[PDB]
């Protein structure tokens, strides 16, 4: 269209933010380049008023989605670029779970040949020793739960619901200089956390057996079918009080990368079956689909001639943890001309944060990759 043509090459960016968070006033300035053919953003930000009172990652989301790579089959869904050069207004509300919130208004428009982001930001109700005002968040924007990357828990939950089981767990090997060890790392339906303390040498226990075998083990009754040595060698059974179980190898590039245990307790009988293949297909499919939790979910707002977006940002915490930031976002065009209104889709964002080695002021170097996805028709 008309707004498309402008982003064909590298575009300079100016960003300015005026902020008040719990009475703490501050200002931030940023500049860089955006390349929407790559979905790439390079920028540097400076706190020009002194020290930044909030952790830098919490402002990344606030500090130009018109630079997102839309593949050809999705160009019909750039509201952002369609609103150019007149620009658009981005209001947004960010609720930090169990802490304060940001209210932000931003103008994103072309000034000359420079794409510009001007922001007013008001933050309220923050705890003085909270993660934000206490700068307890780690310096990155990895939109992930480090402790359960891949989200076995949630996938495992689904497996437990779908295969009508009382217990689900995944065992994974961990290398070592001349040997390895298998541990039970992720579990659904667990009664203890003592399964977490199990350590198996290779080929030992139910997990080691399944991983060396690469074939399942079905146990319809533990007490009748498992020897005393069997139970001695398989501590997960007694630890989680199992009366029946099925152990399944997990297959990747034609290798067993782990073990999945499905468990019945209180004498409850084993239910039907799944062919290891289906089981592996699921947990593949479910994990892959659920890894989209951090993406930006865009939906049209026909009445406001614009769009709205939702997402959640996971901020790692110093000691281990996650601070949640729930984002509600409104985008309305500046001009009164025609804009493109899209079918629901999402944006995937990779964000990297660093520091300029010759910069004494409080700052943030930001590299970002953003692609649109979620529509496969026409």
């Amino acid at each position: 269209s008309k707004g498309e043509e402008l982003f064909t090459g590298v575009v300079p960016i100016l960003v300015e933010l005026d902020g008040d968070v719990n009475g703490h006033k501050f200002s931030v300035s940023g500049e860089g380049e955006g390349d929407a053919t790559y979905g790439k953003l390079t920028l540097k930000f400076i706190c020009t008023t002194g020290k930044l009172p909030v952790p830098w990652p919490t402002l990344v989301t606030t500090l130009v989605q018109c630079f997102s790579r839309y593949p050809d089959h999705m160009k019909q869904h750039d509201f952002f670029k369609s609103a150019m050069p007149e620009g658009y207004i981005q209001e947004r509300t960010i609720f930090f779970k169990d802490d304060g919130n940001y209210k932000t208004r931003a103008e994103v428009k072309f000034e000359g040949d420079t794409l510009v982001n001007r922001i007013e930001l008001k933050g309220i109700d923050f705890k003085e020793d909270g993660n934000i005002l206490g700068h307890k968040l780690v310096y990155n924007l990895d939109n992930v739960i480090v402790s359960d990357y891949f989200d076995y828990q949630d996938a495992l939950d689904e497996i437990r619901e779908t295969e009508k089981f009382d217990f689900a767990a995944i065992a994974l090997p961990e290398d070592g200089p001349h040997s390895a060890v298998i541990k039970w790392k992720y579990a659904s339906g667990n009664i203890d956390y003592r399964y977490r303390m199990i350590v198996l040498r290779p080929g030992e226990g139910l997990a080691g057996l399944v991983i060396r075998t690469g074939s399942r083990k079905i146990v319809e009754d533990v007490d009748t079918e498992l020897s005393q040595n069997d139970k001695l060698g398989c501590p997960i059974v007694l630890s989680e009080a199992l009366t029946a179980l099925v152990a399944i190898p997990l297959w990747k590039n034609n290798r067993v990368y782990g073990a999945l245990l499905l468990g019945q307790r209180e004498g409850r009988p084993l239910p039907e079956g799944s062919t290891t293949f289906r089981v592996n297909q699921r947990l593949g499919s479910y994990t892959d689909e659920i890894n989209k939790q951090g993406n930006v979910y865009i939906k049209a707002d026909k009445q406001k001639n614009g769009i709205k977006a939702n997402f959640k940002i996971r901020h790692s915490i110093e000691d281990g943890g996650v601070q949640l930031a729930y984002h509600y976002q409104q985008n309305t065009p500046i001009g009164d001309g025609p804009v493109l209104l899209p079918d629901d889709h999402y944006l995937s964002v990779q964000s990297e944060l660093s520091k300029d080695p010759n910069e004494k002021r409080d700052h943030m170097v930001l590299l970002e990759f953003v692609t649109a996805a979620g529509i496969t028709l026409g």
